[PDB]
Order: structure tokens, then C-alpha cells, then sequence
């Protein structure tokens, strides 16, 4: 029953919005624009791009009592040629259908989406900034609208989308590595982006700044396997126990988010064929002895907003580890960075782009 | 750093709903008014009875990104001298308050939301049914408002109450037992998480699973949790067993508070009736399929059953372990310790019997 990009409905703000004066603050800025579809018992309506205007919900909506609400999170980057493309948007577009499934929540075509979303970035283009290390953030949402109290499959739902300019990576983070906080478990949900895996990280991530910490090193099982660092994907660049020096990063097994940037930095290494690349489990007792052994180059995080994020330091056990990533170039995240800049602002072209 | 009872601000309506006639469906009927409390920077705002409508978000709004809600669910009831009565509401404002520290939301003063809301079922009293097994159901709410993308504590929230006048949950609810299904591949809570918090975030996974009980021939999902499947709660509901136990002891046992139940104030209510009686052992213990099915075929077992305030106490007949279909002789065994629960909960909450348990609105 999917909406189509065909019967897209424009309507242009009375009163655009005076842009950024080039300090932005990520997430807090959005853009004239925003695309809306409704769905219910006849189906998705007319998708639409209409000024960026606030919510109205049954107090009852689902989304606001039983999490019926999954979104979505990728980047357009405006290149020298005032082109702007987005990165790898099927992979979001995948993830995003397979979040709406997981939430009973209503099917769509990933096309069809990409292209109104296309339509709406181009719509609010000015927007896209192009200073260096500069893009669009493309926030999509599915929330569940049922306007009654039964936790059940909802016939009422609503996709929207909005943009947020944003500026930022250089600057290493520190991790609180404690095992008594649990992101996800096998069997549940934390491989798919769903808004309650988030909501309950807000005081863990408090603790890690109490103890003075940046961000969180989710710890999973009795063995305390590293499975993600805040909101991204962990990788280790480091000389393995078989004395093969490799980039490892957990395997989607089930607790781990399938980052489109984890991806990428897989693909990327691969196709450089220079080490070998690896997806396996990573455990705090592999990382310490390969680091009383100085065996570890690199520990960093990957996401969309933070797309290679040095890791230096690691409070385990009440007792700081230090991470040697900034001592070792860091090349391999250095090395990431410029390759994903040139592809991602056209340097080089590339079927990854999605031009807009 | 808390609203006031003393400041509520009464909007009544304009356009009065149509009160249902001569068949309520639980949680899609609303009534004419509702609380709303609005917080920010500047403290909380001053609390408000106003007409039932929408609410109106920022598309950004933390609430819808990153699941900051959390909700409560109580009981009015009319009692034939037609004064309404909450159950037990303290326990649920302490519940509150309890999720809302969880997710770095606001504080808020108990006994003065709890003021608040009996102002909000006293305005909406002729809401109230009295017939048999009917009962007001109270829906509150707090949910963050962040007009922002990052995922940190919000600097706005929002906290609401709405109301439904209630009949039974399902039909034959708590009078009809149900069928479970247990399949270890499904999982509630975990050890660590937020599944003993009612949060937003531990339903709206659990669609799917229902769906797949529905598929497979049962009406409810018994979770199951850890490598010797423990029983942890049935469907939304905490679970009861009334057995005989290995020890040759009549007990009744219900999962204790490790982290993955969700702490029942209809639970807490059978324990402290049911310890207060001093008839038989009464314990929190841990429940494995495996004792289960050892007192199945032992004939240990008198009644299987789930509580909760949409269906105070639930009969269980059957229980599908992945290919093994169960019998549990519950409706056989009475079920006595089932019935005498109703019986005792109907006198306390009907007005019946007075009780410290009741809060008059
Ligand atoms: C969004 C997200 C990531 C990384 O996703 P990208 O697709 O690379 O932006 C990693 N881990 C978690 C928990 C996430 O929510
Ligand atoms: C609400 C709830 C219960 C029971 O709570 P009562 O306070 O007894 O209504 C049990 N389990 C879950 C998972 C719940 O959400
Ligand atoms: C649709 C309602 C039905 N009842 C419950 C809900 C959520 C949590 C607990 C319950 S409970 N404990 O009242 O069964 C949603
Ligand atoms: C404000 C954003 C910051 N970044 C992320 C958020 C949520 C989910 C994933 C990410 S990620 N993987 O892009 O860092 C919140
Ligand atoms: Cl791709
Ligand atoms: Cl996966
Ligand atoms: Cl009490
Ligand atoms: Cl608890």
C-alpha cells in the first residue's frame, strides 16, 4: 500500500527562517521544511513537504505510551560544486523498514522514501552548509498513532522527517567500561533503532560524566564482551594474539547496531586488502593483555554524527586504561576520515553518493 | 520544585462526550476532562483540569526519538453508596516517580499529583461506572519534550492523566482462563535493564510477539527469562503459582523483585492478603518450566494465574512449551485461592468493606 513520491503535496513556508551565522549545535537547528505521510485503515496517504510545524496526537497515541516509534539518522554533504549528496541512504532505508517491521508498524517502499526525502532536501538545499567538516543530519521517524490504551498492532501511523544543519572526530573520548549497565540483550532489540533502546541510556551516560567519563563502553555478558561506545559501533585496530595485525569489530549478532558507517569502514579496509578484517567478538580480557603487550594502535567509535571518534582512555574497574590511539597517528582513523571526506563531499566519485 | 494541588487551574467543557450507553471496550473510551502539567527550566508550570484534547509536539520532541515516557495505570471504583474509591494509589505514585528517575525526568511531589488526580476523577465522577466489575481506569503520563536530537535529560517534560471508563479486559476476563504461549526464544527484560520500570520502551516490542502467541493458538505470551526458563510474568500481567511444593508445603509463589518483574501493585496486594491470612506458605521465588512440569505431572499444582489491574486476577488452563501443550488444572481446583482473591479484592474495592487500601476521591 505504499505512499508514492508521485503524489507528493508541496507547501512552501509564508516566512522562511534566517540561516546560521557561521557554532552550530547539533540537533537544535532545523530547517523550513519537513515531510509528513499518515497512514490508517485506507492506507498511507499523499506523502508531504509543509513547513516545519509541530505534532498533533491523541493523548492516547501509542507512540507516546508503548514506544511504537523507530527513526532513522544520515547525512547529506554539500561538495565544492554546491551538489549535495547522501551517504549510502539504502542502508538507512533497509534498516528502517526492517525497525518498522520489528514495531508492527506499516511497511513502505525504501524508494519511494528515499526520493520524497530527496525532494524535501532539495526543497530546503540552502540549508545544507558546505564549510569543511559541515552537512545536513536527516532525521526519519515512524511513531505508532492507535488513540486507545491496548498495547496491539496500531492502525493509525506517521512517517515524518526533518533536517538539522550541523557542524561536527580530532579530540579523542574517554569510557566508563562498568558492567552493571546493559544496552541490549541477545533475543531483544538493541539491532534495530528503535526509540527505547535511547531513553534509558540518559542516566548511565549522567554516571559516566559523574565519574569523568565522555561516554559509556557498553560491556555485554559475563565475559564483558565490547559491543558499542555510546551510540556507535567499536573497532580495534590492533596486532592480533596470532601475531596478524587486524581491524576487528563485533559481529552482528544481535546486540549490536548495523552501523552504515561500521559498514563502510569494513568495505573500505577490505577493498584495501593492506590487513586483515574481521568481525569477532572483543573481550576486555583480550584487550588488556594485547595492551600489556602493545599490541593495540587504534580503539575508535563510527556513527553518522561522529563518524571515526578516537578512543584514549577506558575507566575499568575503577582503575584507567590508556588507549595508545592518539600515539599511533592515528593513522588508520586519519586514513578513514580523508578516504569517507573525499567520497562523501565528491573528491572521488562513487556509487555510495546519492546524488540529490 | 514541585506543581500544587492548590493551583490547579479548572477548565471545564464546552462540548461534553456522549456517555457510553447500554459494552466498554478496555482503553478506547475517554472521558471529558484531563490533567496536564507542564515542566521547563523555570520549574513546574501550575496544573491544569482542562477539556480531553490532542497534545501538540515539536517534531523533535525526546518523547518520540528516544522513548522518554513512562506511564502509570490505576483503578477507580463506585461502590452502590456511589462513593469512588482509588486502590492503593500511593503505590503507583511511588511506581511513578520511580520511572520518571529513571529516565531523568522530573520530579514531582506524590501526594500532590495524587490530589490532582482525585480533583480530575471528581470533576469526571458520573464517568464512573458501578455496574459489576466495572471500574475507572486512570492513565497517567510523563514524557520528555526536548525540541532537540541529542539524547541527554531533558529540559521540558510533560505530565498527563486521562481516563477510561473500564469493563473487563478481554472477554471472560478473569472469570475464562487463558492459554500462554512459552517459548524461551522471546524475551521481556534482562538483568541490568528497565523491565521492573513501567516504561514506554518494554511494550511496544512485545506486539510482534503477541501476535505470534495469537498465530500459534495461545492468547497471551508467558515470558520466559534465563537458561532454565524461568517463568518471569504472563502477557502484562505477574504470575502466581499455587502448588504443592517439592518440599511437600501448600505455598503460593510468585517471582521476586531481581530486576525483570515489573513490581505489581495487585501483586504486592495478594501477597500482603494472602500472607495475612497465615493458611499456607507464601513466597517470592524463582519459577523454572522445569518445576512446572514436574508439578504438573506430580498433580502439585492447584491454580496457575496472573495479576494486574486490568485483569486483577487472570486464570491460566494452558501453557504452550514449544511443542508441548500443557494443561493446568486451575479451573478444576476451583479455583478456590482465585475466587477467595476476587471475593476479598470486590469487598475492599466496592466499598464493601472499609480498608486503609482505599483512597476516597
Ligand atoms: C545509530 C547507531 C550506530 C551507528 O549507526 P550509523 O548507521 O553508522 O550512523 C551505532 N550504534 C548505535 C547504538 C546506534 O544507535
Ligand atoms: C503494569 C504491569 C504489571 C502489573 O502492575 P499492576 O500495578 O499490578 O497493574 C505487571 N507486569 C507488567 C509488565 C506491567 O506493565
Ligand atoms: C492495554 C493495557 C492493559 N493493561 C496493562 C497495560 C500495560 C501495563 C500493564 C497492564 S495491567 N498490569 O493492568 O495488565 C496496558
Ligand atoms: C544526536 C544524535 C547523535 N548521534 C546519534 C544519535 C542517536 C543514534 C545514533 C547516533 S550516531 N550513531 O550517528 O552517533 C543521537
Ligand atoms: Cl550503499
Ligand atoms: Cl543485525
Ligand atoms: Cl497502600
Ligand atoms: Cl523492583
Amino acid at each position: 500500500s505504499s505512499f508514492k513520491a508521485a503524489d507528493l503535496q508541496l507547501e512552501m513556508t509564508q516566512k522562511p527562517h534566517k540561516k546560521p551565522g557561521p557554532p552550530l549545535v547539533f540537533g537544535k537547528t532545523f530547517t523550513d521544511h519537513m515531510l509528513m505521510v499518515e497512514w490508517n485503515d485506507k492506507g498511507w496517504g499523499q506523502p508531504r513537504i509543509q513547513p516545519f510545524q509541530n505534532l498533533t496526537l491523541h493523548p492516547a497515541s501509542s507512540s507516546l505510551h508503548y514506544s511504537l516509534q523507530l527513526f532513522e539518522g544520515m547525512k547529506a554533504f554539500k561538495g565544492k560544486d554546491q551538489q549535495v549528496r547522501l551517504f549510502r541512504p539504502w542502508l538507512n532505508m533497509d534498516r528502517m523498514l526492517r525497525s518498522a517491521m520489528r514495531l508492527c508498524l506499516p511497511s513502505f517502499d525504501k524508494l519511494e522514501l528515499l526520493e520524497c526525502i530527496r525532494r524535501l532536501i532539495e526543497v530546503d538545499k540552502d540549508w545544507v552548509p558546505d564549510a569543511a567538516g559541515t552537512s545536513l543530519y536527516v532525521r526519519p521517524v515512524l511513531i505508532g498513532n492507535e488513540p486507545s490504551l491496548g498495547v496491539s498492532q496500531p492502525t493509525r501511523a506517521l512517517l515524518f522527517v526533518i533536517l538539522c544543519p550541523v557542524g561536527a572526530s580530532v579530540t579523542p573520548v574517554s569510557l566508563l567500561a562498568d558492567p552493571a549497565f546493559i544496552r541490549a540483550w541477545v533475543g531483544g532489540v538493541g539491532n534495530y533503532k528503535l526509540g527505547g533502546n535511547y531513553g534509558p541510556t540518559v542516566l548511565v551516560q549522567q554516571e559516566a560524566l559523574k565519574r569523568g567519563c565522555e561516554q559509556v563502553l557498553w560491556l555485554y555478558g559475563p565475559d564483558h564482551q565490547l559491543t558499542e561506545v555510546g551510540t556507535m559501533n567499536i573497532f580495534v585496530y590492533w596486532t592480533h594474539e596470532d601475531g596478524v595485525l587486524e581491524l576487528v569489530t563485533p559481529p552482528l549478532n544481535g546486540v549490536i547496531l548495523p552501523g552504515v558507517v561500521r559498514q563502510s569502514l569494513l568495505d573500505m579496509a577490505q577493498t584495501w586488502g593492506e590487513f586483515r578484517v574481521v568481525e569477532r567478538t572483543i573481550t576486555m580480557k583480550q584487550l588488556l593483555r594485547a595492551l600489556e603487550e602493545g599490541r593495540v594502535r587504534e580503539v575508535f567509535g563510527s556513527g553518522t554524527a561522529c563518524q571515526v571518534c578516537p578512543v584514549h582512555r577506558i575507566l575499568y574497574k575503577d582503575r584507567n586504561l590508556h588507549i595508545p590511539t592518539m600515539e599511533n597517528g592515528p593513522e588508520l582513523i586519519l586514513r578513514f576520515q580523508k578516504e569517507l571526506k573525499e567520497i562523501q563531499y565528491g573528491i572521488r566519485a562513487h556509487e555510495w553518493m546519492f546524488p540529490v
